[PDB]
């Protein structure tokens, strides 16, 4: 027949601060069941610890996330369906926090673009920029562990709040503590 | 080095009524990278008409979307000094190809907070695929014929509007006209 690849998502989201709650949702449609979540590359042990009741409903809750929970996940149901697109679960708070700046400034004209700079006091091969949806960048040419991002066009009609993270690619799903919140003043 | 897989999204979204504009974004680290957008299973000619000015900024606009625009896209950046993995896929859907299905509450649009309700998507003509969208979407199956059943998890006050669609699995990104909006009422 036609078993549509299910939809996988995290609530409240996929980038969650260590110690905090989150619930992985897999839902193909109807009231139920044969949902099967698994982490890519290394079996995730908490999944096996989810009450069949929640699994038929496609709810895989994590009361208190830990670095061990991080990873790329996919789920399916069942004949079976294709695996859902990957959901990368991220935990933050593992390394010192970088600093986020807007060059030249947070104040920018409507429809314009601004360069956001993420600087780390300790070297890293990976940086992330999220808007309270993240962007992933490698370091930038001239900087001692700094990634620079380009955001725009900005518009007043929208909220432009950012935070950036530094991480080691050896474990791409464990990010540093978030940077202070950076608010863009569109004009 | 380390080449972080780019983030690929669409503005204003991945479900666009036929005739409307839509801009697919593929972004990464710097101000300009050699981004490359491509569709799966069938090459997308429209991507080649994109000026290099936009491409370097990772922008790939579609002024007026058509059936031929629907599809599974991914992108990456660099050159064979280093190209990144392809971004997570983005399924670009185009709606309004078929007669709209009817969407109903099973037993009713007014439910107790924390409760679950069954949504039914019915079509006057056979379709092997259905989709339910919260004004994201989860796709379902019938299932000998014509209807789809979706179960929406713990309903909470902290807004619930839905529209459903019908489609052919042999053309999974071309959806029908949307059913009327269905507002759920929490008590």
């Amino acid at each position: 027949g036609h078993l549509p690849k299910p939809t996988l998502w995290a609530e409240p989201g996929s980038v969650i601060t260590q110690g905090s709650p989150v619930t992985l949702r897999c839902q193909g449609g109807q009231e139920t069941q044969e949902y099967r979540l698994y982490r890519e590359k290394k079996t995730a042990l908490w999944i096996t610890r989810i009450p069949q009741e929640l699994v038929k409903k496609g709810q895989f809750p994590i009361p208190s996330i830990t670095w061990e929970h991080a990873g790329r996940y996919r789920c399916y149901y069942g004949g079976r369906s294709e695996s859902s697109d990957p959901l990368e679960l991220v935990v933050t708070g593992a390394y010192i926090k970088p600093t986020l700046s807007a060059q030249p400034s947070p104040v920018v004209n409507s429809g314009g673009n601004v360069i956001l700079q993420c600087d780390s006091q300790v070297a890293f091969d990976g940086f992330s920029l999220c808007k309270e949806q993240c962007l992933n960048s490698q370091p930038h040419a001239r900087g001692s562990s700094r990634a620079i991002f380009s955001v725009g066009p900005v518009s007043p009609s929208r909220r432009w709040w950012y935070r950036c993270y530094a991480y080691d690619s050896n474990s791409p799903y464990e990010w540093s503590l978030p940077s202070d919140l950076l608010e863009l003043l569109v004009l």
